[PDB]
């Protein structure tokens, strides 16, 4: 296949395992240390889930111009 | 000029205002979150403000090879 292209690809798998991979372990530790605290006033334990469902969010927008 | 590049730059510039932005606003309301158990046990607060120096370093690394 003649076209020349090493900037088309492996970024959607690049960019998954690539950042969640490490961005997925604080919201464990953290999953705990607000479950604590989720007790006198859960509201923080889901304010820590929430931005983990807008860090989803995210990385399927600013990924939409990395292909 | 003549040489033909459309995806050497505006990303520096754009990879901090573009997920920085965004990814800043959840320390904060998580800022309060944490504090307030803080007391009960500090740890947690920090360990979030910590996961963020971690997130400027995680920044600077991916970006190293998006120039």
């Amino acid at each position: 296949m003649a076209a020349g292209v090493k900037q088309l690809a492996d970024d959607r798998t690049l960019l998954m395992a690539g950042v969640s991979h490490d961005l997925r372990t604080p919201l464990t530790r953290i999953r705990l240390a607000t479950e604590m605290m989720s007790e006198q006033d859960g509201y923080l334990a889901e304010s820590i889930n929430k931005d983990i469902e807008e860090c989803n969010a995210i990385i399927e927008q600013f990924i939409d111009y990395l292909r």
